[PDB]
């Protein structure tokens, strides 16, 4: 009723970013019925998906930087650590490299 | 017109997902017509949302396991601090708390 065409658009592209294309343009969202609604409904999500891909991409250079901050206080500390804690203040920063390395690393398991 | 309730329906069901109710039913997926079609196309979507949810979290879990090897090496390094170097022994459990706590935030996104 030239309702069909417009459906059978918008469930094409509600397709095509499933399958990974979140730039794709969202048909009929300013359609003035209940298809204009549907519309803005799949935008919301197009937009979800594409929150959710880009912040997975940028997830392992996130924690990286934000723990840089406790751990370079750890080094800090093992710094002025006493002579007597001398071994102890290399154990940690052992680890402290270790997660370095962990956080590093990880891309490269894939 | 006849298929404006079920039209209305998939544009909520399709606003909770968006919002992040990965696990919201989607009706009539198993019509023929135009508003099976639809149905289909936004289950797709509420897929792929999951997935990429699953993903991030799988990976933060990886995270938080490799580092929880380091961090606890740590944490039993400062119990062989001598008393003389307690205040850095309680800055540096202090600086452990806020690695896990960053984790903790990372995962909490998924």
């Amino acid at each position: 009723s030239t309702i069909t065409r417009p459906i059978i658009e918008l469930s094409n592209t509600a397709d095509k970013i499933a399958e990974g294309n979140l730039e794709a343009e969202v048909p009929h969202q300013n359609r003035a019925d209940e298809i204009g609604i549907l519309a803005k409904s799949i935008e919301r999500l197009r937009r979800s998906l594409k929150q959710l891909a880009d912040d997975g991409t940028l997830l392992m250079a996130g924690v990286s930087h934000d723990l840089r901050t406790p751990l370079t206080r750890i080094r800090l500390a093992t710094e002025m650590m006493s002579e007597q804690d001398g071994y102890l203040a290399e154990s940690i920063n052992k680890d402290i490299e270790e997660c370095n390395a962990i956080i590093e690393q990880f891309i490269d398991y894939l």
